[PDB]
This record gives structure tokens, sequence and C-alpha cells, in this order.
């Protein structure tokens, strides 16, 4: 019977790493100055306290632990935070979140279409594809100027009908960079209530941007604005944690009644699936958030993580113009978060790999946090080398 | 939208736990409980599993991505657990999962790639959740007889007319032991006729494995799933370390495909890898590190399966307790199934209405299909448990 199996195509960031002066910039992960993805000293601290204070391991919450739910729904909605009208659900990681949404979704409405970015995160059309469900693009990467086409991103969404789902990058959009400013996202909102499309938020990188509150300020617009809304988190990168799978759905609704309706899908969905959520990674987030000493820290190391990166992309940007005298490259320092879209051609992108040793993305997607004093240098020269 | 969202049933163990909660009376028990307890009513950390979680403390240093389908170490040591020297690596796919009830999702969705007309067959009764996950997914579900509520024992007979129904690409799930809810489980002799049976018919035999270690012994429990592996050439396993190891919440399972050849794994684990890739990417680290730590460090491993091993001869003894007990006050051998039953649960064959009566009048909770948690048992509720059977005429 397996024998009638089908080969399905590989995670092409995956094999990026799998085909691994090898300079890395390609899976989404932070490293430090010495090439070194740590573990955060209040995870680690938090890590201790619970093997600690941990007497059993029974099972526990199915829409996982009322503490994680709490704290996320704070980190992400702040005092936007409704509990009576939203519904929480710990998942495997933001991915078994977006999956989830998904799913969550197509059982309200049999019949729903998703918009998503050009271009987005491959993962996104991968999983709707899986799924079968129709999806349609909407415009945002601006090839030339390497900003956001917001006047044909506006065009596209207009196109909505109600019971479409748009899905958007609440911050540090990944692969491009590009992101939304707040009055970007005000207009985006007054699209969205006018066609009565749910946005299905992916919020992957709160932190990475310009801040912690900063990075939340358009999800909590759009929350703010639009009475149903779905938010698929991911403590992953913000935490560090990427291995432990932690993440959590966040349903926005309308009234308590539809409200006591979606955590019942939503427990269901864990139910039949997998059952109960992972528990160790949500616990070490919600001990962090929850502990005034270790929120402390971890708001800190976050903060001098996110400023280094700011800083190697003006160093990656200068080091550019003082290599070509146009500050062509500029938007180098204007792209937000831990990718940047270059704009090298497949020809050049591969190319460079090649005779440079440098691997990236086929799209030209860099992950700047793999770049140092030391690389830098190196990458300017080599997309200078190869400009074309 | 989500208004239009159709009202999903809770857990109902919730609603069990509601009740019982809510009642006033001191001496009141609860056999309805689907986890382990010790004698002071507590599902302990175990000694090993508290040990591999210091040793990860001090000596990890990244929780970057890791493997999309698990860690070589686990993928191994639990092929190794479950199919000892039989484990035939070039034709072994392996997936870690999110708990058993993962594996048996994946593996749920493994065959319905394979074969999309698949039909599977369940036991008559099995564990409700089963069925649950199959109707969710569509798939359509046959029952093949099993618990004799006369005997309390297995109707092989029944088994064998009703499997013998199945078509080539069905597929067949079968527990490897202690079977949930009943606890009447297959002979060795029973396992052979068994493998006959789907070898004639060309089904595929989906093997739960959740409670190794809990029956006769580690060995012992994978008895039959070894005779499967060895005779059928393709089979599913889905693996479970929630209660063997005590690392329920942790989540962590296995899901192994045998195959007939080298290219057919690679093709089965290229699909395993893109179902949990599909699904939530990467499968959660730290239940499982524990376990292959636990499973290559000797010291470790021995001081689990020591635990283990006083785990399972406990309830063995409350079982006989039981048993004896339920024989002095009946004046006969009717109960004598409860020593014979394996595993951590029993369905006593009381029908809902005495059930009802049990709890009523001896404040006794259990299921309402009469399944018992062993471990809720000792030396004080056992004469408890014994005369309100007796009383209510079961
Ligand atoms: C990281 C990431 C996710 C979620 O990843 P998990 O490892 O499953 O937490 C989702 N979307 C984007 C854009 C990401 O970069
Ligand atoms: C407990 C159990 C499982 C798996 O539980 P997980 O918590 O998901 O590991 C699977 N099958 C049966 C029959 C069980 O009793
Ligand atoms: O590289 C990125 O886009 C972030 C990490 C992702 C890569 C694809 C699998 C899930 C994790």
């Amino acid at each position: 019977m397996l024998g009638n199996l089908k080969p399905q195509a590989p995670d092409k960031i995956l094999a990026l790493m799998g085909e691994f002066g090898k300079i890395d910039l390609g899976v989404g992960v932070y490293k430090d100055a010495t090439g070194h993805t740590p573990i955060m000293r209040a995870v680690h601290a938090a890590e201790q306290r619970m093997l600690e204070t941990e007497t059993t391991k029974t099972y526990a919450g199915l829409s996982g632990e009322p503490e994680f739910q709490k704290a996320m729904g704070e980190l992400i909605l702040g005092d936007g935070l409704k509990s009576e009208t939203t519904a929480t659900l710990a998942t495997v990681g933001g991915t078994g979140a977006l999956r989830q949404a998904l799913e969550l979704a197509r059982m309200a409405n049999p019949d729903l279409r998703v918009f998503v970015s050009d271009p987005t995160w491959p993962n996104h059309v991968s999983i709707m594809n899986f799924m079968g469900l129709p999806v349609q693009t909407y415009r945002y990467f601006d090839a030339e100027t390497r900003g956001v086409d917001f006047e044909g991103m506006k065009a596209d969404l207009a196109a909505a009908k109600k019971g479409d789902m748009v899905l958007l990058h609440g911050c540090c959009h990944n692969p491009t960079g590009a992101n939304l400013t707040l009055d970007q996202w005000a207009e985006i909102a007054s699209i969205l209530e006018k066609t009565g499309a749910l946005p299905l938020i992916d919020l992957a990188y709160q932190g990475f941007g310009d801040g912690l509150e900063e990075d939340a300020a358009g999800t909590r617009l759009i929350a703010s604005r639009i009475p149903e809304v779905l938010i698929a988190a991911s403590c992953s990168k913000n935490f560090g944690i990427y291995r432990e799978r932690t993440g959590c759905l966040l349903a926005l609704c309308a009234d308590a009644a539809t409200r006591e309706l979606a955590q019942g899908a939503m427990a269901f969905l864990n139910r039949q699936t997998y059952s109960f959520p992972p528990f160790h990674g949500a616990k070490i987030v919600s001990t962090v958030l929850t502990t005034p000493e270790l929120r402390a820290d971890w708001m800190a190391e976050l903060e001098a993580v996110r400023s280094g990166m700011l800083r190697l992309r003006e160093q990656l940007a200068g080091e550019l113009r003082d290599l070509s005298g146009s500050d062509r490259f500029g938007f180098v320092a204007e792209h937000r978060g831990m990718f940047s879209r270059l704009g090298a051609t497949p020809e050049q992108v591969k190319r460079i790999k090649e005779e440079f040793g440098i691997y990236m993305v086929g799209d030209s997607r860099i992950n700047i946090a793999g770049l140092n004093d030391n690389t830098i240098p190196i990458l300017a020269r080599a997309i200078i080398e190869v400009g074309v």
C-alpha cells in the first residue's frame, strides 16, 4: 500500500541549510557574533525554576494553560485584551497556530479564500496547498524601491469579499523586510471593515523590529477596529525556544457567545490532531512573562538583540554606499526585522553562493543576523562584483 | 463569520470530575481516572526522568530548530525499545510525533495518502478517541467483535470472522497490549492466527502501542507487535511515551512505518516528514530528548526499567487482591478475569444502570462503560469496591 506514495517536494529553506569561507544567510534563526543561537538567560533561569517546582507531568489543559493563555494575550494585545470575547489555543509553534487557524476558519466558511502577500513565507502557501484552499495574492513588495507597493496592495485588498481571509504579517515581513507604517495599517483596517474579510495575522517576530510594544501596534489597531480577528503567534524566535514548539492562536470575536463557540472548536481541533499541546515551552514563556525579574531581563536581552541587528544593517548599507557612490542599497537600513530581500535575480543569487561561498535563499533573502564586521564587507563586495 | 461555527462537544472527562468534586461524601472513590496514581494518589515524575531533565539543563547549549522527523537518537532508541533485535533499519521509517495520538493521526493521514478508499477496522470496543479522529477525517469506520461481555475476555472467534471481511488496502487497528478500556488481551498464539488473516486479506495493520511495560513486562508487551512485524511486510506502529515514561504533558510519541523495501521506506519517510511540516513543522523536542537520554544512559535506563517494573508489579498485586476479595464474597470464581486482565484498566462488565447504582449507593465513581483504573485501588478501597460490585449484582 505505502508504495503508492508520491514523492513530496522538500522545504527549500531547510534544504538550503542542508546544502551547507562559508557564510550562512539562510534559515531564519538569530545568531550571535560567533554564529551561535544561544539560550536566553531568563529562559535558562525559568527551566531551572521549573525543574525544582514541578511535581507532576500528568495531562493538563487541552487548549493550553490559563497562565500561558493570559500572558500571551497581554503580550500581543496589551490593554486591548478583552478576555470575555477572546479565545486562546496553545499550539505546536506558530506554524501549528497557522494550520489550526486555517482549519478553524474553514469550519465556519467552507468557501473561504485566502489572500497572501506577494511575496510571503513559502510555508503559508504550502500549507494552504496541502489543505486545498484557494490562494489569491495581493501586491505588497515594490521590486524597484524595495518598499511596499501600498497603492497596489489597497487595490487588490478591496477586491476581497465577506468571508475571505487576508493573511497579514504583524511586523517584520518574511521574506522582504518591507513593513507597513501605522498610517498604512489604519487604511488597511478601513478596507477590511468595508469588505467584511477576516484578517489572519502572523506574528512571529514581535520584538525584532522596533520594540516589543511597537511591533504589536498594527495588530492592536486591527483588533480595535475589526470585530473578529485571528492572531497566530510564535514564541520560537522572541524567546529563542525554536525546538520546544510553542505558540498560540487567538480568536477575537464580537461577543461572548461566539467566543464560547470558537474556544470549543479550537479545543476540539487540538483533540483530533494530537490531543494535548506540548507543555515545556509554554511553561517557560509564562514563567518568564509572570516573573517580573525574568521578564525584565528577557526584555533587555531581546532589546540587545534587536539593537544589534539594527546596527548591522546600517553597517552593511554604509559599506555598500562607500562602494557604489549611490544610496540605491539604502533600503537595507530601512527594512526592519531579521530578513531583507536584496533584489538579486536568480541568475545572480546562485552565482554568489557559488563563486563567493555565501549561502542565501534563492529569492535573495538574507538573514542579517548571520552577518558581522568580518563578513559584511565581503557581502558588500560580492553584490557589487556581481552587480548584474 | 465565526458565529457560523457548530458547537463542539466538551471532552466529557471534565464533566465526569465535575460531579465527583460536587459530591459531599467523604468516602467518595474515583476509579474513572485515566492516568497512573500511586499509593498517595499522585502521578509522580519518574526518577530517571527527573535525572534526564537535570542532565539536559546542564548540557543543552541551544534550542535552535532540530530534526523535522525527530532526532536520530530518539528514532533509533524508540525503534529498538519496540522491535528489539528485529529492527530492520533499511526498511523502517520513523517519525517523532506529538504524543501517541499524534502518531495515530499521522498514520491515518499517511495511509489515506497511499490509499484514498481506505477503510479502518477498530475493535469493539476501543479508545473513544480512535473513532473521533476517524470521524473527523471522514474515513469509513468498521467494527470487529472483541470484548465478550460474558466472560470479560476476548471473543476471538467473532474477531476472526469479522476481520475476514477486510479487503486489501483496508486498515486494521490493533492494540499492541493492555487493551484500553477492556484490559482483555490476545495471547501470542492468537496474534499468530491474526497475522495469518492479515496476510490473507492484505489488510494493513496499525498497532497502537501506548502501554509497553504495564502488562507483563517491556519485552513481553511487545511480543505481539514483533510477531506482526516479522510476518507482515507493511506495518504501522503508533508508540506513546506518556504513560510508560510518565511524561504525559510533554507530548512524546513515535510513528514507525515498516516497509517492504528501501525504495518504499524512503518514500514513506519523505511523506512522513512532509506531514509534520504541513501540520506544525518540527515536533516537540523536550519529551523526546528525555526519552533518548534515559534509553542511552545505562544508569538511567536501568533505574527507569526498575521503577516501571515496580509499578507493573504493584498493579498486578492489586488485581490479585481485588479478585481474591471478590472470590471470598461471591463464593465463586466469576470475577477471576480481573487477575487475568493486563493493563491499567478493566471493564467490569456492569451495565450503565448498575454503574449508576454503585455511584449513588457506594460513592464509587467509574466510566459509564464500567471501566476502572486499577491504580486507583488500595488496601482500603478494595473491600469497598468488592462489596459494591456484589451488592448491585454485577
Ligand atoms: C517563524 C515563523 C513562523 C512560525 O514558526 P514556528 O517555528 O512554527 O514557531 C511563522 N511565520 C513566519 C513568517 C515565521 O518567520
Ligand atoms: C494514552 C493512549 C494513547 C496516546 O496518548 P498520547 O497522550 O497522545 O501519548 C493512544 N492510544 C491509547 C489506547 C492510549 O490509551
Ligand atoms: O527561515 C524562516 O523563514 C524561519 C524558520 C522556518 C523555516 C521553515 C520551517 C519552519 C521554520
